[PDB]
């Protein structure tokens, strides 16, 4: 009886106990989310507590099998997923304090109000739709001070305690700890070090820099037309004018940046209601789409047990669209579907999640997940990509067969896509680099805010409207920061998404620009995609990516391919205009 054999037996017992307990908890959670009542909340909480206690004791047991005596990499992966210590390395008092800090930061972020209006919906409405410089500036500064000033000391203590936990687990810092979510060891030709992630993010960002610079110059010009005196044509962009509370996405800038405002966007909602479509039809069409590439039908249970429309005033439900994998062959979608194009695309996205879940359902319990934190949402996004293309809507009868394309409408659509995708990439990289640097200890508190805005100036070309000192905590003014979430996932997922789409459209023998591509009816693309989906978390994410795209590494080139018509059109628009920005300017 070797250690590896004992560990195999332990994992056997664990899987059988865990699948049952996880199913009971997931079903309690489903009963709540589709039927909000006190009885259902208590059942959900009790089942979740039972599951957490089970995982606690099972991790304690798992730690009694030393990994260095495990040669089988699958057994090692599962044991490792169980043996994570985390905050438990801290003393009882230090963990108590850290959890109090985390709870406090979350509560003040969620209950914060400026006098009084609360972030959702008031200030969000202002930052999305207001065209008054003073109103927007006020809301921006108000949140930064009213909330950030509170969060600052809490965040300093949070940094100290999180770095203590990370070094107690043998990481260099909390940032190194998070970079662990991309690490791979023991598999020659597929290993990936925690440092490699930074190097590769910075490499792909070096390649994204020209497209972002030209989008920046375009948006700066258009915003100047919208804000006469307030913007310099060689300087950075005021943070309170970027379409949301942080400039995370530039989506709401469309009104001010649409290249051809007289050319409407394609919106088949009217066609969906005129053909008398219902949620059943929408989900059946998504299912047909997936069947078209050789993936299986949704289970009978899926149709029997899902919630695909709002149950109305009879009972309240959590209407956020979500895909559920309860285990034991039970797959569902929760969605308060309305007959609208957005809901058609979101249905495709979530059923893409379900297809992923079904694909890796034969893997051990602990290996049932995306290859890494970015894989699932990329799989979801590429479905909506294929569903929205005019080729596909014609194919499924939502556009008239003679519906003529138009470069102006296509460039409009591509602009919007840029404002979101390309816009958020430098934001995300800059935010996570600031956090990495704070955790690594390269930014003393005295320069915290300074470095932040310096980086905002250099990397993303955005400047603060008001001078900010070290009493604020502007990064903590965003949910992910104040609620202790990694952020680089958005960069990596966005790049993986277009890598996937390019590889699959190639397999589908698509000709022409990448954004016009529909993978429908391609069993080649379906097979390429399934060869990855079925692995779940069992193989290195480098290999999972190779199975789809033929290369083992993250690459931004497909995103540039997707945007190349817009990149060229922008370069044409900006040829007689300054591109780039000076970090010296300030409003
Ligand atoms: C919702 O929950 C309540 C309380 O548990 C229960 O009485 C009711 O039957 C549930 N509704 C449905 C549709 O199951
Ligand atoms: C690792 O162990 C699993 C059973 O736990 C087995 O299915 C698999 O073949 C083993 N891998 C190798 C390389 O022996
Ligand atoms: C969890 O803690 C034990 C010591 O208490 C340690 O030997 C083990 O390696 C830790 N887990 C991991 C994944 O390092
Ligand atoms: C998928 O389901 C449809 C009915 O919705 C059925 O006609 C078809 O044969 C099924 N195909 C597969 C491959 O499951
Ligand atoms: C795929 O084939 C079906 C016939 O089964 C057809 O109705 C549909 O228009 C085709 N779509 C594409 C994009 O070729
Ligand atoms: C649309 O694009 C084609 C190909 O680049 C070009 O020949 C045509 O002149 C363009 N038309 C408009 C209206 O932009
Ligand atoms: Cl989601
Ligand atoms: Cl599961
Ligand atoms: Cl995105
Ligand atoms: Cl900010
Ligand atoms: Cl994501
Ligand atoms: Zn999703």
């Amino acid at each position: 009886s070797t250690i590896e054999e004992q560990a195999k037996t332990f994992l056997d017992k664990f899987n059988h106990e865990a699948e049952d307990l996880f199913y009971q908890s997931s079903l309690a959670s489903w009963n709540y989310n589709t039927n909000i009542t006190e009885e259902n909340v208590q059942n959900m909480n009790n089942a979740g507590d039972k599951w957490s206690a089970f995982l606690k004791e099972q991790s304690t047991l798992a730690q009694m099998y030393p990994l260095q005596e495990i040669q089988n990499l699958t057994v090692k992966l599962q044991l490792q997923a169980l043996q994570q210590n985390g905050s438990s390395v801290l003393s009882e008092d230090k963990s108590k304090r850290l959890n109090t800090i985390l709870n406090t930061m979350s509560t003040i972020y969620s209950t914060g109000k400026v006098c009084c209006l609360l972030l959702e919906p008031g200030l969000n409405e202002i930052m999305a739709n207001s065209l008054d410089y003073n109103e927007r500036l006020w809301a921006w500064e108000s949140w930064r001070s009213e909330v950030g000033k509170q969060l600052r000391p809490l965040y300093e203590e949070y940094v100290v305690l999180k770095n203590e936990m990370a070094r107690a687990n043998h990481y260099e810092d909390y940032g190194d700890y998070w970079r662990g979510d991309y690490e791979v060891n023991g598999v020659d030709g597929y290993d990936y070090s925690r440092g490699q992630l930074i190097e590769d993010v910075e490499h792909t960002f070096e390649e994204i820099k020209p497209l972002y610079e030209h989008l920046h110059a375009y948006v700066r010009a258009k915003l100047m037309n919208a804000y006469p005196s307030y913007i310099s044509p060689i300087g950075c962009l005021p943070a309170h004018l970027l379409g949301d509370m942080w400039g995370r996405f530039w989506t709401n800038l469309y009104s001010l940046t649409v290249p051809f405002g007289q050319k409407p966007n394609i919106d088949v909602t009217d066609a969906m209601v005129d053909q008398a479509w219902d949620a059943q039809r929408i989900f059946k069409e998504a299912e047909k789409f997936f069947v078209s590439v050789g993936l299986p039908n949704m289970t009978q249970g899926f149709w029997e047990n899902s919630m695909l429309t709002d149950p109305g005033n009879v009972q309240k439900a959590v209407c956020h669209p979500t895909a559920w994998d309860l285990g034991k062959g039970d797959f569902r979608i929760l969605m308060c579907t309305k007959v609208t194009m957005d809901d058609f695309l979101t249905a495709h996205h979530e059923m893409g999640h379900i297809q992923y879940d079904m694909a890796y359902a034969a893997q051990p319990f602990l290996l049932r997940n995306g290859a890494n934190e970015g894989f699932h949402e990329a799989v979801g996004e590429i479905m909506s990509l294929s569903a929205a293309t005019p080729k596909h809507l014609k194919s499924i009868g939502l556009l008239s067969p003679d519906f003529q394309e138009d470069n102006e409408t296509e460039i409009n659509f591509l602009l919007k896509q840029a404002l979101t995708i390309v816009g958020t990439l430098p934001f995300t990289y800059m935010l996570e680099k600031w956090r990495w640097m704070v955790f690594k200890g390269e930014i003393p508190k005295d320069q915290w805010m300074k470095k932040w805005w310096e980086m905002k100036r250099e990397i993303v070309g955005v400047v603060e409207p008001v001078p900010h000192d070290e009493t604020y905590c502007d990064p903590a003014s965003l949910f992910h920061v104040s609620n202790d979430y990694s952020f680089i996932r958005y960069y990596t997922r966005t790049l993986y998404q277009f890598q996937f789409q390019e590889a699959l459209c190639q397999a589908a023998k698509h000709e022409g620009p990448l954004h016009k591509c529909d993978i429908s009816n391609s069993t080649e693309a379906g097979q390429k995609l399934f060869n990855m989906l079925r692995l779940g978390k069992s193989e290195p994410w480098t290999l999972a990516l190779e199975n789809v795209v033929g290369a083992k590494n993250m690459n931004v080139r497909p995103l540039l391919n997707y945007f190349e018509p817009l990149f060229t059109w922008l370069k044409d628009q900006n040829k007689n205009s300054f591109v780039g920005w000076s970090t010296d300017w300030s409003p």
